[PDB]
């Protein structure tokens, strides 16, 4: 395969020292888990069971992610991110790291952030609080981004938002990398729907791009209301969906430029399609949330090729975003 | 008898958690390949152990391997649930394996290596802020372990490694280190001589976490005024004449009526009659850049008799003396 490198931030981590990025060097220092009282259950995702917690030396409200048992690489990672993150805009704060004395289990201390629920936002979310969000969402992926990190776990459930109060936080940076130029990453991160094709064509030399991507599927599920946008049943069939609505034609292109071995098991699957106008997915019901602006935000994102989408910086200059 | 006695913070951290925490004997210890490990060159020789510099092959990472001398197993057994236990704690060395000699059948505890600046060399550069700063450390590895439910009984400057250049700091040697349980009566035959506190040479037995304050005091004293060690005592019953040439005994007495502590007859042609000297007696024109108003002050707060008296670890860090750091 041809390589790549990142449009922005590329050499961001190279003229940094090995303190930085080098995570497996990275001294934790763990705190005592009894300064914490354990409420309820929040939620329990992948690799975690989350718990709403009293940090009983201030009396303040905190949130306990227990680590389920993973590659200690993966924690010190993890750590090493949000700590490199910490104060960063719209990114969740990383409070403590304890571990229960008896059983020895790690778990992240966070500020408690009131999620306002997932299919409650969908309904209620007007044209300019989306706008909003996403801008905010932005602002977190920028300076990420500009601090050599990407997420590679962009999507809603990673996305933590009080309505009320209007606060958006980034969240789950265990999937989070240092990007490197030239670096060969695993493509086996994100959600299925949210994988960007480099990731289901096994380009490994990606970046930041990723994320943009990611970006991409939420603001079209969110304008059409149809969740998710890009709906696979498999890791391959994801890619089908997407070459439903870009075409087959640029996807070739795509993977010429980059000269990427495209699997077998795409041979009897992919077929042949045609590029659709993103104004197909406009209906009575999402109209309202709808505009050109939109459209053409949209589409500078959704491109199969990763240096052809718009950098977090470039996103927030675009028209869509003048009312925020 | 003597009074009963209990420490003011972390009285009952181990009380309220389950036997595996705190029940060592019960504790079940599993051996390392020792094959995993090279041997580069002797580092050091305490009363208890043969410690050498080593390389893992596994991974080209320098390692410390401390050879463990013929001792009681139920020591060996409380050392490692201890490591266990404070493993990942702040400042707190890491112990990365446990061995056996496949031959010999002698255990041996793997740790991270630490680049340990030369004491003297060390002795002699150090600013008030360094000092500041080093003291700061200690007293976070303390304040943890004091959390965690131990009391390490041995704190001295050989028993902290300090890589100056990367200013990094470990609180090593947690073989004397004990389980703190309130009422309960410790062995005062631990600590080394001149970081013994008052409870250990008075045979006070219900002793706590201040113990190691104690100990912290004598190291603070000896840095800031350059004389090592501070209280130097040429036996246990000498030890307690050395301090009260310096606290007074009219506050050892106070010290011992408050508990109603028996003071052995070997005290009776020794102690004699001494008062209070002002900390500012021990300033001199060759450690002067190194002592404050703050420093004396912090000082006297941590060398005081009355163990229950003492700042604990998480006081003293609050304490103007740190305001810097
Ligand atoms: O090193 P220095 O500054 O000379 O002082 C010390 C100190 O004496 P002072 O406190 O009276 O200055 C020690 O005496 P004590 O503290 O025990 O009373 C003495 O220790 P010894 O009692 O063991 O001699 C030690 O000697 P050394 O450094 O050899 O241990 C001696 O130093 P001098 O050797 O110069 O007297
Ligand atoms: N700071 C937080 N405030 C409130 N809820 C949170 C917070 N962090 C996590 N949660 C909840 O816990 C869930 C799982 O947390 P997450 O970090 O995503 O773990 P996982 O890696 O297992 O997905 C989230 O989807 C969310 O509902
Ligand atoms: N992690 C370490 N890094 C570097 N040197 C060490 C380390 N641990 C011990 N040493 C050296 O070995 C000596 C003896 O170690 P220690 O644990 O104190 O054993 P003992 O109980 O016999 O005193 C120390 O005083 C120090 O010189
Ligand atoms: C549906 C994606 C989206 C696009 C634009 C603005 C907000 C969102 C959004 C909606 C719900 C949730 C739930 N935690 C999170 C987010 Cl980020
Ligand atoms: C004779 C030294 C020793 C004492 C106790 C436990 C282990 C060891 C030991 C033996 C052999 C080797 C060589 N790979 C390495 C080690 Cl560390
Ligand atoms: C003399 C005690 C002290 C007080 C304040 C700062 C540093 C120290 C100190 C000096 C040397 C050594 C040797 N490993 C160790 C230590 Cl901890
Ligand atoms: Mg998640
Ligand atoms: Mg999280
Ligand atoms: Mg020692
Ligand atoms: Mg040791
Ligand atoms: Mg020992």
């Amino acid at each position: 395969p041809v390589p790549s490198r990142a449009r922005v931030y590329t050499d961001v981590n190279t003229h940094r020292p090995s303190e930085y990025w080098d995570y497996e060097s990275h001294v934790v220092e763990w705190g005592n888990q009894d300064d914490y009282q354990l409420v309820r259950k929040l939620g329990r995702g992948k690799y975690s069971e989350v718990f709403e917690a009293i940090n009983i030396t201030n009396n303040e409200k905190v949130v306990v992610k227990i680590l389920k048992p993973v590659k200690k690489k993966k924690i010190k990672r993890e750590i090493k991110i949000l700590e490199n993150l910490r104060g960063g805009p719209n990114i969740i704060t990383l409070a403590d790291i304890v571990k229960d004395p008896v059983s020895r289990t790690p778990a992240l201390v966070f500020e408690h952030v009131n999620n306002t629920d997932f299919k409650q936002l969908y309904q209620t979310l007007t044209d300019y609080d989306i706008r909003f969000y996403m801008y905010e969402i932005l602002k977190a992926l920028d300076y990420c981004h500009s601090m050599g990190i990407m997420h590679r776990d962009v999507k809603p459930h990673n996305v933590m938002i009080d309505h009320e109060h209007r606060k958006l936080r980034l969240i789950d940076w265990g999937l989070a990398e240092f990007y490197h130029p030239g670096q060969e990453y695993n493509v086996r991160v994100a959600s299925r729907y949210f994988k960007g094709p480099e990731l289901l064509v096994d380009y490994q030399m990606y970046d930041y791009s990723l994320d943009m991507w990611s970006l991409g599927c939420m603001l079209a599920s969110m304008i059409f209301r149809k969740e998710p946008f890009f709906h696979g049943h498999d890791n391959y069939d994801q890619l089908v969906r997407i070459a439903k609505v870009l075409g087959t034609e640029d996807l070739y292109d795509y993977i010429d430029k980059y000269n990427i071995e495209l699997d077998p098991r795409f041979n009897d699957i992919l077929g042949r399609h045609s590029r659709k106008r993103w104004e197909r997915f406009v209906h009575s019901e999402n109209q309202h949330l709808v505009s050109p602006e939109a459209l053409d935000f949209l589409d500078k994102l959704l491109r199969y090729d990763h240096q052809s989408r718009l950098t977090a910086r470039e996103a927030m200059e675009h028209p869509y975003f003048y009312t925020v």
